[PDB]
């Protein structure tokens, strides 16, 4: 996250770290035995780390489970990045409580102007890596189609929308990916992709979950 804050521990009771002898995406707790990140995120050898602040100290709170499975979306691309979400089983059910907390699915989408919460350990720096040790936060709009699609022309779909600055300086970036983007206590997007990192005029890149609602249901009820 470049621009954003020092979230604070456990302020954020559904990020989750997704390991594998580092941390290499984030993810949404949706229950106690589902997570979603981004389908470009997928690798196996995944350890889902819940309750999470300072990634690399154990400091109480935290609760290492590994991935029994991972489903990504059967129709996503790999060169648009469209349909890029995934869903991951957990081993075992998370114990749940104020500090690991699921976050709700979304029943409508949310318009342009909706303020959002995006945040991961993802880079802080838009040239050049700086990875924090603690979570970071960032309150970002969701911007209007006409916007979006004049930034990254061709390659919008309406799997997607895009949330951030104009101007630069404030935007997710590498290590963010798979993370939440949750507006009004709803989970309405997953940080995927935006070109180079708080670039003006290249706002961040998210997948529109309200899109895959029934999917999401369907599939955990099926598995
Ligand atoms: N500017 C952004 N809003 C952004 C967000 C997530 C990203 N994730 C990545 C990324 C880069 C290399 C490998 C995997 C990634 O998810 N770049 C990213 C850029
Ligand atoms: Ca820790």
């Amino acid at each position: 996250i470049v621009g954003g804050y020092t979230c604070g521990a456990n302020t954020v009771p559904y990020q989750v770290s997704l390991n594998s002898g580092y941390h290499f995406c984030g993810g949404s707790l949706i229950n106690s035995q589902w997570v979603v990140s981004a389908a470009h995120c997928y690798k196996s050898g995944i350890q889902v780390r819940l309750g999470e602040d300072n990634i690399n100290v154990v400091e109480g709170n935290e609760q290492f489970i590994s991935a029994s499975k991972s489903i990504v979306h059967p129709s996503y691309n790999s060169n648009t990045l469209n349909n890029d979400i995934m869903l991951i089983k957990l081993k075992s059910a998370a114990s749940l409580n104020s500090r690991v907390a699921s976050i709700s699915l979304p029943t409508s989408c949310a318009s342009a102007g909706t303020q959002c919460l995006i945040s991961g350990w993802g880079n802080t720096k838009s040239s050049g890596t700086s990875y924090p040790d603690v979570l970071k936060c960032l309150k970002a709009p969701i911007l209007s189609d006409s916007s979006c699609k004049s930034a990254y022309p061709g390659q919008i779909t309406s799997n997607m929308f895009c949330a951030g600055y104009l101007e630069g300086g404030k935007d997710s970036c590498q290590g963010d990916s798979g993370g939440p983007v949750v507006c009004s206590g709803k989970l309405q997007g997953i940080v995927s992709w935006g070109s180079g990192c708080a670039q003006k005029n290249k706002p961040g890149v998210y997948t529109k979950v309200c899109n895959y609602v029934s999917w999401i249901k369907q599939t955990i009820a099926s598995n």
